[PDB]
């Protein structure tokens, strides 16, 4: 009889560990570029002297040795260089056999087979297939990541953190990467069988996907739904029907299923943290180091000029001409690797946004940008590095507008409101890292403004009254908003002061929903004096215009006779009332534990269509959706709900509380669960 | 001033496209008989109310009306009889006229020229000249074929199938067609300027050309290079020096262009299907619906009245002669036309065999033969019915021969081993259409055997039948059968009588070429065994590659004979041609397919030989995929060894494109490789 396999061993369990791939789900072999795996093949008989085997896999659907999408070895006594299989022992007719793959290999799904020559003869058998990922743990990988807690944060961790709210007061929220859930790996691999550049020209897709490069800025194309081809919907109006109010979602899991569930069509809706939040998923998953960036007052420098305008009118209305120009917050990710293409001193992490603002090349695509490169400002290198450069240091132009006699007007020039503490999860706790240091030298500094001249140049070759706003006591939805404008006067001459006074419901970006509040004064302050204008703003006036952000423009346009206006800026964060979780015991992998849901109606008025959601990986598979009775004013929700810990360690459990007057109300609670 | 044209707009376009003759790549005016075109024609002036144009249209060397090779007709309003114009309108000078042709005009190329009638005066002036073909969606015409689907096939499709193989295992080739090809509308019909009847008598020759009958004929003895006038130069000896080995060709393309190249000599070599092939691009050029048959263990000699014999001698060997009276398979051609010489019930398919095989009135050109005559043994029919007929229904008769004591003596009587399996190409896909219900009525039923009379009747001493053979054999493969691998096979036999016999064996394995010319003996043995009543036994025969590999040819075919005997009984002869596999060869395309955009393609080959493999070449073609034949200089592939070969082709045609692919190398002649391509806009 001729030579051939009887049955293939991939020793799947210990290839995974050692390839550190044996958190996923997934029963598949899941490997890693450029490293070792063994497998034992059974054969009808013993190799023959003059007989050989081929290896033979393949990725994508146009195979080609000349794309290294395709590679054909022989089973030799030592290793080759890319792809290769050495025999190491012979027991029986079983092989052991180590087969190696070059560090630069396309990752995503493989086919292997085998070629036997036998008897004059040839044959040719499938033996299976597997996945191959990006390896951060070799170092000739470009996404090498030496320190060990990093590479576990970066690659491993499935439970995040997202620092929002604003420079006021930074706030965070959980979400659940999940990478290792269920479908998610796949889901997040057959995103590149659906980008625009496998449309365009497959071959070279996949043949491009040994590039994190590559694949990194393919995956910030795809996030979105833009350009009719991706995963989430934006919306930053502030009314969701028809899908679910982006601040409602607790991790990237539901997200992409429900998008593979409906066809692929628009998962409604999300804003720039759920496009983050989902974006580090899929890198995480694949491969490629990467975490989550919050960057304050983020600007968005539409004309590249390093600079962008906000305006007001004399009556103190924010006026929708720039009112998001300067969001209280964007979240991005940084993705590592180093840049062949850029040179040695750029490599590290890179800024890759999903969330679509800027096009690029004609597509809602952004990075990958060399953070060291932003630093310096380096604008001319790739990619989008003029608009992330000003995303963190472009000035704000404060301006005054008068529609009635069609005149515009420069109120002040602030150099450094704009990209302030760009925050990120710590490496194994939950505390804020703050990184702005690493986007930008210190305010003041001489490379802070050599920086600015060095990055424009390549883009382009008094007040005798000082006000502002304080916030009075607690600020929570369903309270009175009690605020104070402190107005002084330093001039040596008594001043009468003009004030026009507006507050308008927001969304974070800036999105102007409705005036909730006006009013207006005039003081006379003589020198030095200091007075204060108090700012009360009902529950009844407010509630009917605030949106799931919580948030109120306060604008106070004072101006004394003869002197330029002085506009007294602040955007407050009213609190939710408080959402708790508890567990009623000791948790243990594989054990029941139950857990309690906490939740007091403030309001006179009852609350309706309650919904509590729940996740958590290692804790519970999926999303739980729990409906709530109708609370009354005052009274007490008590849910109970089972979780069941999968996986042993500090874990991470969210839920959602969303009714008619309180939409996502948020919670979290860490848990360490036991072997 | 006299009436007189200054220019003129053929709108070869408009007309080519009404006309289905767009797929054409010449730039010429190419149009069917019997349909009509429009002109504009720019005059210098007003047509006046006593002034006429007169066209005129001529075919050949000696255009007369009698012989309907010229026609002149004048200008009217309403159309006529054979060729008219019709003024449809008048605008300024221009003038928009509408030409017809008769149904029944002869085919070829023509010259159109008008005789202007002005002022007492008469002038006549050249206008150019025009291609005109059978026309297959005229229902007036004989060569019509009314349903879309049979006449894009038979008539349109440049991408073909032909069965090949054995009745053991049929196989198939592609074959590239290419009528639309550059050049190729051209050389076929500078083929009816080149027979043998054109030099004889031209102005006849051409007159005929209004007949599919006569065309089909005719090409039927150019496609041959025999009686010294033709294309294609038989040869079925096993080896080719000095010409190609007929398995390596793809297509009738190349053949036909060489042919023109080469100042009309003898293109070398070809085999059944080869003529087949570029006889079908000749008729679907020309406009006949046609396509290609094979028809398995086909009587090729049986000029002995409606049967052929076969010879072999007590040591197993097959004898030379008639060796190769029963072809493994032989390929021919079908046309679509009605046959107004024979009758209503005649028309439709029609047998044409361009394979020099017998000369008919002196020539080597067979058919058209009524494939509707030969089913119903009509064999007094012109032409060539008795040959035919016998191709299909001859009885096979074997015999043993000792040379030693010149003594011969038939052994059985098989009248139903030849003719089966008759095949085509389906209609839109590439599968097998098996045709033999068409050709004649099944084997055992009383049809059959009352058409077998009746031929045997038009056309021109005891053996006392002993008792059931006792002995009983069989000759069946075991595992694949490669070029490489060591040939393995089991005789079978079974002593069905009781009172148990001894019985001796002598077997042999010869390589041969499909025809059954015999190459040389590369195995043979002998046994002698005993077999209780009722018994079965299995004698093993195993032939070594290095035993077959120097005499197998490009046919990879062995003929295996096994002679058993027992003591007062005459010999049972077992007898089985087999077939080995090529190594696989594979094409591949790198990128989706679409129209004037390069696609890479990789050809993929391994050796399986403990040896290397040199002179390796590789040719590729494909009609709307690559402009001609690429030839590709493949490096000596060791053993065990791949191939790495890339190349491009560009698409021009969209639709389902048929790629082929031939490689060649010292140890493995006319390697085959097809790949079905999708080319979208
Ligand atoms: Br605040
Ligand atoms: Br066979
Ligand atoms: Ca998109
Ligand atoms: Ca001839
Ligand atoms: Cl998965
Ligand atoms: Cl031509």
């Amino acid at each position: 009889a001729a030579l051939g396999v009887q049955s293939i061993n991939w020793q799947t369990a210990f290839n995974r560990q050692a390839h550190h791939t044996d958190k996923f789900s997934s029963q598949e072999l899941i490997l890693r570029r450029g490293q070792n795996f063994q497998v034992l093949m059974i054969m009808n008989k013993g190799l023959g002297s003059n007989e050989r085997l081929e290896f033979i896999v393949s990725t994508g659907p146009y195979p080609s040795e000349s794309a290294m999408t395709k590679a054909v070895f022989p089973l030799s006594n030592g290793s080759s260089g890319g792809w290769s299989a050495v025999l190491q022992a012979s027991n029986g007719n079983t092989l052991t056999i180590s087969i190696s793959s070059p560090a630069s290999a396309p990752i995503g799904r493989y086919t292997m087979a085998l070629q036997i020559f036998s008897q004059g003869g040839i044959s040719s058998v499938k033996l299976g297939t597997f996945i191959l990922l990006f390896n951060p743990w070799l170092n000739v990988d470009s996404v090498f990541m030496g320190n060990h807690a990093e590479r576990e944060e970066y690659v491993q961790e499935d439970a995040g953190i997202i620092f929002v709210g604003s420079t006021n007061r930074i706030g965070m929220i959980g979400w659940n990467f999940g990478q290792f859930e269920e479908d998610i790996l796949s889901i997040c691999l057959s995103i590149l069988d659906r980008s625009l550049n496998f449309r365009r020209d497959a071959a070279t897709d996949v043949a491009s996907r040994n590039d994190p490069k590559y694949v990194g800025r393919v995956l910030s194309a795809m996030i979105n739904s833009n350009d009719d081809n991706g995963v989430l919907a934006g919306n930053w109006s502030g009314t969701y029907t028809g899908g679910r109010d982006p601040r409602s979602w607790d991790g990237s899991v539901e997200i992409l299923k429900n998008w593979k569930k409906s066809g692929l069509s628009p998962v409604r809706y999300g804003q720039c943290w759920v496009f983050a939040g989902t974006l580090n998923t899929a890198l995480r998953s694949l491969g490629i180091p990467s975490r989550v960036i919050t960057n304050f007052n983020s600007a968005h420098d539409t004309d590249r000029n390093l600079s962008v305008d906000v305006y007001y009118d004399p009556m103190g209305n924010p006026l929708d001409k720039g009112s998001d120009s300067v969001w209280n917050f964007h979240v991005w990710n940084e993705g590592w690797f180093v840049r062949s293409d850029l040179g040695p001193s750029y490599g590290g992490w890179q800024v890759l946004d999903a969330t679509p603002q800027e096009r690029s090349q004609g597509v809602f695509q952004c990075g990958p940008a060399s953070v060291i490169g932003v630093r310096e400002g380096d604008v001319q290198l790739n990619f989008d590095m003029p608009f992330i450069f000003a995303e963190v240091n472009a000035d704000r132009i404060t301006w005054l507008y008068d529609n009635t006699t069609g005149k515009q007007w420069k109120n002040s020039v602030n150099s450094h409101t704009i990209g302030r503490y760009i925050s990120t999860k710590a490496v194994g706790s939950n505390a804020r890292m703050d990184v702005t240091d690493k986007y930008k030298y210190p305010e003041g500094s001489d490379q802070e403004r050599q920086v600015f001249q060095k990055a424009l140049g390549k883009l382009k070759p008094e007040p005798s009254i000082i006000g502002k706003l304080k916030v009075a006591g607690m600020l929570a939805v369903g309270k009175e908003v009690n605020l104070v404008l402190l107005l002084k006067n330093l001039s040596r001459d008594t001043k009468t002061v003009t004030v026009n006074m507006t507050a308008w419901t927001i969304i974070y970006n800036g999105t102007l929903v409705h005036e909730v509040w006006k009013d207006s004064a005039t003081m006379s302050l003589d020198p030095e004096e200091e007075a204060e204008h108090p700012i009360k703003i009902s529950y009844a006036q407010y509630e009917r215009y605030l949106k799931s952000d919580n948030m109120i423009r306060i604008t106070a346009v004072c101006k004394v006779p003869d002197e330029s206006e002085v506009v007294v800026e602040r955007d407050i964060i009213l609190d939710n009332p408080t959402l708790t979780l508890e567990v009623l015991n000791e948790a243990r992998v594989r054990k029941p534990v139950n857990v309690q849901m906490l939740f007091s109606n403030p309001l006179d008025e009852p609350v309706r269509d309650c919904v509590l959601m729940v996740e958590g990986s290692g804790l519970l598979l999926g999303n739980l959706k729990i409906d709530v009775p109708t609370l009354g004013p005052k009274e007490r929700s008590r849910v109970r709900f089972d979780i069941l810990p999968s996986r042993s360690g500090t874990k991470q459990l969210l839920a959602d509380f969303s009714c008619n007057k309180f939409p996502a109300i948020k919670a979290m609670l860490s848990i360490d669960v036991a072997e």
